[PDB]
């Protein structure tokens, strides 16, 4: 297991009840695992907890290897698009080329005045929400971590681009097919294709299993599909 969490409780503020309570799960190395649940149920917080960005009140957390993150709202550094991807790393080919292609960046680069050397962020070219998201994906993919935490990574891109990113970056035929990948998503579109789904409610885990297992149970996952998925 690349991730092992045992009866773990995490807080953003000791003055109030913890946001995440009694979290217990293990993720096999190389698994693709979705995390779903009603808006506000604690999905982003779960990723923050794994990044050691919350305060662990109690419990056990063991994470094997490096961790990359694609946050829920993409952000841009004041620098070239290239440096927004490299983010401290040296540029290496053909890996860089593969990341550009996989993250659907070619159509964006093609209309930029200096391609990837274009200054983006403050006082530079004004990227769209979809463009920022593709840059954010590329930043994480380029770092070539062992574990990927994706916070609703297809929300800001259109359906066609989303399909490209799932196929080339996230899924079993993508370039990260050997990595552990945790996929928070509000969408049902790719849930049949993940290995395991973790359903959350109220800062706790309600149930875990495959798409087919959870669907048949007609419990929390079935309710997510009927009422919350969008
Ligand atoms: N970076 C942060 N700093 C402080 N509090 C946070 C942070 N991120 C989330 N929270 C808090 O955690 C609680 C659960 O919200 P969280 O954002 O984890 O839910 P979510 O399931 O990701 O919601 P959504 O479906 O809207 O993305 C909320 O009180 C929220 O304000
Ligand atoms: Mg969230």
């Amino acid at each position: 297991n690349s991730i092992t969490v045992r009866n773990a409780t995490f807080t953003w503020a000791r003055s109030d009840p913890p946001t995440l309570n009694g979290i217990t799960f293990s993720i096999p190395e190389g698994a693709l695992v979705a995390v779903v649940g009603q808006v506000g149920c604690g999905k982003s917080s779960l990723l923050s907890a794994l990044l050691a960005e919350m305060d662990k009140v109690e419990g056990h957390v063991a994470i094997k290897g490096s961790v990359a993150y694609v946050p829920q709202q993409a952000w841009i550094q004041n620098d070239s698009l290239r440096e927004n991807i490299l983010f401290g790393c040296q540029l290496e080919e053909p890996y860089y080329r593969s990341v550009i292609q996989a993250c659907a960046l070619l159509p964006d680069l093609e209309i930029l005045p200096s391609g990837d050397r274009t200054e983006i962020g403050e006082k530079g070219v004004n990227l769209s929400g979809g463009q920022k998201q593709r840059v954010s994906l590329a930043r994480a993919v380029y770092s070539n971590a062992d574990i990927y935490l994706f916070d609703d990574p297809l929300s800001a891109v259109d359906a066609h681009v989303g399909k490209h990113i799932f196929e080339n970056v996230i899924g079993p035929k993508g370039m990260l097919k050997n990595k552990t990948r945790i996929l928070v998503t509000h969408s049902m579109s790719y849930l049949p294709q993940v290995d395991v789904i973790i359903v959350m409610s109220g800062g706790k885990i309600s149930e875990m299993g495959s798409y087919q297992e959870l669907l048949a149970r007609d419990g929390a996952f079935a309710e997510f599909l009927r009422t919350y998925a969008s």
